[PDB]
DNA sequence: ATTTTACTAACTGATAGCGGAACTTTGGGACACCCACAGGTTACGCGAAAATGGC
């Protein structure tokens, strides 16, 4: 019953900070591409620079 | 008696190994705020076959 009990909670905790990380990571791709948008031509493509 | 040769020991060079310090190399970090891109293009032409549209 303890460990079940402590699994449960480790998991909803992993799922909640998962999911606030994921809402920040998707507001702040419009940031992540104004900033590459300046190294293009240098060898890679525009979309290995997003990424 | 003399000359040629076979045997042996010492020198030397190559080489594998090691030490160690310098040198190259890899991974992490940086806290004013910054928040949707190019990006040249095309005066082709012709025939087929494949995909859309019409009622």
């Amino acid at each position: 019953e303890r460990i079940k009990d402590i699994s449960h909670r480790m998991s909803i905790g992993e799922a909640k900070a998962r999911r606030a990380k994921k809402e920040m990571v998707e507001a702040n791709l419009r940031l992540v591409i104004s900033i590459a948008k300046k190294y293009t031509n240098r060898g890679l493509q525009f979309l290995d620079l997003i990424q």
